[PDB]
């Protein structure tokens, strides 16, 4: 069995290993790197996204979202309140203030450190989820925007012709940006691209160990497991690494700068921050391999999760006996 502690592997493709995207997951497969639930792509030298970064702060960010923290340290739920659009060049410049900026620090680690310890008395502003796309049309390979789609996979799959659209989202981040701990919906496989700016630091936990996390998250958040047996659908739930060490919770961590790709496998969840202003591109894509994981993803029902318009037809083909009952939580 390869990569049998579920180590996060780092990949270097050439140019000519960059040019088919599903042989390229196919082999990081066939090496283990599933297990980890997350790994690292480092494109070849000879490739680039776009030309350059240098006219992006037109953008809008419609509805920036303050992350509010409640709890400990270490152990906390974050709400997103809605603040007023701005561009990116506004955010930009939000971000480099002194009351957002990434403090003086030695290393990742003493940043990650002092994220850990101080996250919670701060409620840092991202720019998440917005639909749209940095790389260059030109860009042939590994551009997100011009994956196979989800869609399209299932009906190569099982036959069946689907509804939906499958398109990338930009996140524009700061200095305690945090993404909770959650997998993909539909225990879909993501893919991030790091474009610009300050690093990304992830955890994840192995897919095959994926319930003890589960387990330790309705011990840890007790009132939001009563209100919903999916609770961490929600994306709100964060466990520090100190924590997770603590109720003997297998996990890995790693730091993703500018330039690199992320890939999330099905299942595996993961949890994050951002180390100063950056922006990133992210997409759900699907294999041949996802399709026995999006049978038997869990489903938040209790109203709270509420997500796009595609997620529709993968319950209804995939988990026909949940549907009614996901259907009624979207309405
Ligand atoms: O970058 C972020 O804020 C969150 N990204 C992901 O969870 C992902 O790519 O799957
Ligand atoms: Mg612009
Ligand atoms: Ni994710
Ligand atoms: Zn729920």
């Amino acid at each position: 069995a390869q990569n049998p502690n579920c180590n996060i592997m780092i990949f270097h493709p050439t140019k000519e290993e960059f040019n088919d995207f599903d042989k390229y997951i196919a082999y990081m497969e066939s090496q283990g790197a599933h297990r980890a639930g997350l790994a690292k792509i480092i494109p070849p030298k000879e490739w680039k996204a776009r030309e350059t970064y240098d006219n992006i702060s037109e953008i809008l960010i419609a509805t920036p979202l303050q992350q509010v923290a409640s709890g400990r340290a270490g152990v906390f739920t974050q709400y997103h309140k809605k603040k007023k659009a701005m561009t990116v060049g506004e955010y930009r410049h939000l971000a480099n203030s002194k009351k957002y900026q990434t403090p003086p620090h030695q290393n990742f680690e003493d940043l990650e450190r002092k994220y850990w310890k101080n996250r919670i008395y701060n409620s840092p502003i991202y720019g998440a989820d917005i639909s749209g796309s940095l790389f260059d049309e030109n860009t042939k390979q590994w551009n997100l925007g011009h994956l196979g789609t989800i869609q399209d996979l299932l009906e190569k799959e099982c036959g069946v012709v689907i509804e939906g659209v499958n398109t990338p989202y930009l996140y524009f981040g700061m200095w305690k940006t945090t993404f909770a701990w959650h997998t993909e919906d539909m225990d879909l496989y993501s893919i991030n691209y790091l474009h610009l700016g300050e690093p990304k630091t992830w955890y994840v936990v192995p897919p095959e160990h994926g319930q003890r996390l589960e387990r330790l998250a309705r011990e840890l958040f007790p009132g939001s497991s009563r209100g919903c047996g999916a609770f961490l659908r929600h994306k709100v739930a964060l466990i520090s690494p100190t924590v997770l060490k603590e109720n003997g919770i297998p996990f890995n961590r790693i730091t993703q700068e500018a330039g690199e790709f992320m890939v999330t496998f099905p299942y595996g969840y993961h949890a994050g921050f951002n180390h100063g202003f950056n922006c990133a591109e992210a997409i759900n894509f699907a294999t041949p391999r996802w399709i026995d994981y999006g049978k038997m993803a869990s489903q938040c029902s209790c109203g709270e999760a509420r997500v796009t318009f595609s997620m529709d037809a993968f319950v209804r083909i995939l988990q026909p006996e949940r549907y009614d009952l996901w259907k009624r939580g979207q309405d």
